[PDB]
């Protein structure tokens, strides 16, 4: 008997200016796992089996990396 | 007896200018896994089997990787 | 017994200027698994099995990657 | 018997100028996990069963990573 | 009989200028694991099978790392 729940209620000369702005958000993320099996076996690689919530506004940068998730970078320069 | 759920009610001279934005934004995102079974053999590579939310509103960069999600990078410069 | 649900409920001189946008969302992504089996075998590669959600208003660069999912990049220069 | 939740409840000459500003946030992230098997074997490499939240406004940086989850990084300068 | 939760009830010439802004925020993670087992066997890697909540603002610096969870940097300079 298992349950992930988020939620939001609201039972209810003005001048905004780039206001109420919502910029790089994440919001509301359930997850459920019951009775689950996993076997990993990983040599030198990522395995993700779990949640990743990123939430970013600017990321700058030449060769820049914003969000990764699972990432095997082996580069020869 | 499993669930994931995310809800939002609402029972219910101005001038906005640029405002109420959403820019890369994630909302309302609900997983459920039951009684599944898995097996990885992972080797120097990426495999991902969970939920990833990635928002953002920019990224900026000459060769940059903004939202990867098992990426596997070998380059030869 | 499994579920996933994303609800939105309403029970109910302006001037709007580049207001009330969305750039770059998402919204509302439900998923279930019940009872599946899954083996992986990966080597050297990339395996996503998983949810992947990303949002994004601006991605700038020459040769940018803005969202991969399952990519596998061995370029020679 | 589990259960995990976020909830936001609501019973009810301005000017805003860059106000009421969301940037770079992560909001109501709900996980559960009833009766799982893991079994990680990892040698070398990066497995994340977990929940991770990263929520960032900037992130300058020329070859900076801003949000990495299960990320083997093995380059050769 | 396992239960998190994060609540936020409200039962009820201004100027905002740069105000009530919300910049690299997490906010509400609730996680449950009940009955769960779990083996790692880890050699010289990263995994992580916890609860990770990362809010920066800024993060400046040529090859930064902001946010690190489950790394693994063996570089050749």
């Amino acid at each position: 008997g298992v349950v992930a729940a988020a939620e939001k209620t609201k039972q209810g000369g003005v001048l905004y200016v780039g206001s109420k702005t919502k910029e790089g958000v994440v919001h509301g993320v359930a997850t459920v796992a019951e009775k689950t099996k996993e076997q990993v076996t990983n040599v030198g690689g990522a395995v993700v089996t779990g949640v990743t919530a990123v939430a970013q506004k600017t990321v700058e940068g030449a060769g820049s990396i914003a969000a990764a998730t699972g990432f095997v970078k082996k580069d020869q320069l």
